[PDB]
């Protein structure tokens, strides 16, 4: 899971939205309603997309998101990236990383200089988007910090992986 302060993209109504996690969470829970969980919270959601990578070929495609998610941790890492942004994700949380291939690495076990995967963040914000290429990213530190606050997860039954505005590749995890 990722935190509240993330900024997030997605696509609905054949139009993209691009604003804080929290904010598109508010925007969904106000016009579908929240449902319990066992952890926390979930909203179902309707033809809601977002780009998704093949792993295996390493191809661009769009995928539909099941439901948002939410739940509670005390216990968060971040990770600082050489382009000035952070990625603050709970220590379970799989990372796609690049050592001679793609590989899913939780952030207990990222260590600061490894390579992110992503692609061009400015490209991915243009009216016409370049595809079909990608980009790496150094970690420029790491940590653990205290959030004691809610954390999202927005789940993919499809390939369970999606793309931030932030160009970073994310896996679904708790």
């Amino acid at each position: 899971a990722f935190a509240r302060d993330t900024e997030v993209y997605y696509e609905n109504d054949t139009v993209p939205h691009m604003e804080s996690i929290e904010e598109m969470y508010s925007k969904y829970a106000s016009m579908n309603g929240e449902l319990p969980f066992d952890n926390g919270y979930a909203v179902p959601l309707d033809n809601v997309f977002v780009y998704t990578l093949d792993i295996a070929s390493g191809e661009i495609k769009k995928t539909r998101a099941s439901y948002i998610y939410r739940e509670k941790v005390e216990k968060l890492i971040e990770i600082k990236l050489s382009s000035g942004y952070s990625l603050k994700v709970t220590p379970s949380h799989p990372v796609l990383l690049f050592r001679d291939g793609l590989q899913w690495v939780p952030a207990a076990e990222v260590k600061p200089g490894d390579v992110v995967v992503g692609v061009r963040e400015e490209v991915l914000r243009r009216r016409i988007i370049s595809k079909g290429e990608l980009e790496f990213h150094e970690v420029s530190s790491v940590r653990i910090i205290d959030y004691n606050n809610w954390v999202y997860d927005l789940v993919i039954p499809e390939t369970h992986n999606f793309i931030a505005p932030n160009g970073l590749v994310l896996h679904n995890a708790q």
